[PDB]
């Protein structure tokens, strides 16, 4: 019995133990294909199928019963040259607008560095940082300078606001590259980068000294995280959370080849992926519980989800999958954040639950939201 009263007032992340931190984060949602979107080398919020995000969206998320929103942010084309790596002020203001929508609606919020790290193809380059100390130093300098500016811009915000160091770091091969054969250097470099982020945020002082921060393992993969992640040193206890992503089995959840329409024990074998059923969900989450949660280290599932099926029978399996994964997340100590890429809600690969500009629910989103809420908020 370590729990304590929450003698505060405004919405916030809170708690010292993994399970209490998870309660405060509740059920999450990602503002996807939004501030993460980029085109022609520059972040471009409206270029990947969404109109600009609004307060109306965040009010709708809160009314629907979400607790927290992850706001992926791509900064490409909005950061100056070394040594200052100055962030364009208007873009930073836009990030602050979206954070403010979440704050106003009584939601927790996570902001990050997102597609700057995509595939090691831009400045945030693990492949070359692991072989060239000059590159590693430049990456760290940019990471520290950017996070100093972001932290300073949000220094007045309370603990509703979380900073997540970066997104999905890999050398191009998505976890099956030189990270497997190089003796551990890439894993060590990512751990160093997370330490640089923590140090830079904490050095700004004030509220940033005690803010909850998210730090990922390699390619946000559960196995590579439990095997190789090292928790950074910190000046305060219990304010670093391990970030993982979970889409298993991606062939089903994203429906790439439009052939796997069922999932789990009752699925027809000819209509399902050949792996990744219920035992994979609990088996993977058990690794996170054994390595982190049970050792006092909080963790969260920064992205999860499953695309819509227009067919009634297939959609039943999608709702079952989402309900099963959310209930397992609750049982194993991690808040899940659903991946909502928005768009128009048509086609065979739609993640959208809300129109990102009007806040209106799309198609059967209410039923999807209800099953996810049942996993998190119902015993
Ligand atoms: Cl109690
Ligand atoms: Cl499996
Ligand atoms: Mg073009
Ligand atoms: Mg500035
Ligand atoms: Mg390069
Ligand atoms: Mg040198």
């Amino acid at each position: 019995h370590h729990h304590h009263h929450e003698n505060l007032y405004f919405q916030s992340v809170s708690g010292e133990t993994p399970l209490e931190i998870a309660v405060s984060l509740g059920l999450g949602w990602n503002l996807g294909n939004q501030l993460d979107a980029h085109n022609n080398g520059v972040a471009d919020e409206t270029s990947w199928g969404n109109a600009a995000a609004t307060q109306a969206l965040f009010d709708a998320l809160a009314n629907a019963g979400f607790t927290s929103v992850r706001i992926p942010v791509t900064w490409l084309g909005h950061v100056g040259e070394a040594p200052d790596y100055t962030i364009d002020e208007t873009y930073l203001n836009r990030v602050a607008e979206v954070v403010g929508y979440a704050e106003s609606a009584g939601l927790n919020a996570i902001i990050n560095i997102h597609h700057d790290g995509a595939n090691s193809q831009y400045w945030l380059d693990i492949k070359d940082a692991a072989t060239d100390e000059t590159v590693n130093s430049a990456v760290k300098a940019q990471l520290a300078a950017m996070w100093t500016q972001i932290a300073n811009r949000f220094a007045d915000k309370g603990n509703f606001l979380v900073f997540e160091a970066m997104n999905e770091i890999h050398d191009g091969s998505w976890g099956w590259g030189d990270n497997r054969t190089d003796g551990g250097r890439q894993y060590a470099v990512l751990n160093e980068w997370n330490q640089v982020f923590v140090d830079a945020v904490r050095a700004t002082g004030g509220n940033n000294q005690t803010r909850y921060l998210g730090v990922p393992g390699y390619v946000t993969n559960i196995d590579l995280t439990v095997e190789n992640f090292v928790l950074p040193q910190d000046v305060v206890d219990n304010r670093l959370m391990v970030a993982v992503h979970f889409y298993d089995p991606i062939d089903y959840t994203e429906n790439a080849d439009n052939i796997y329409s069922q999932w789990g024990h009752t699925a027809d074998p000819s209509l399902k992926a050949d792996w990744g059923d219920e035992d994979n969900v609990t088996g993977q989450f058990a690794k996170m519980k054994e390595t982190f949660i049970d050792q006092g280290i909080p963790a969260y599932i920064g992205e999860m989800g499953c695309v819509h099926r227009a067919d009634d029978l297939s959609e039943s399996f999608r709702l079952y999958y989402l309900e099963y994964v959310c209930k397992a997340a609750k049982d194993y100590g991690m808040p899940p954040f659903y991946w909502d890429a928005g768009g128009d809600g048509t086609g065979t690969q739609s993640w959208a639950l809300f129109n990102h500009a009007t806040g209106e629910m799309l198609n059967n989103a209410q039923e999807v939201i209800d099953v996810m809420k049942r996993g998190i908020f119902t015993v």
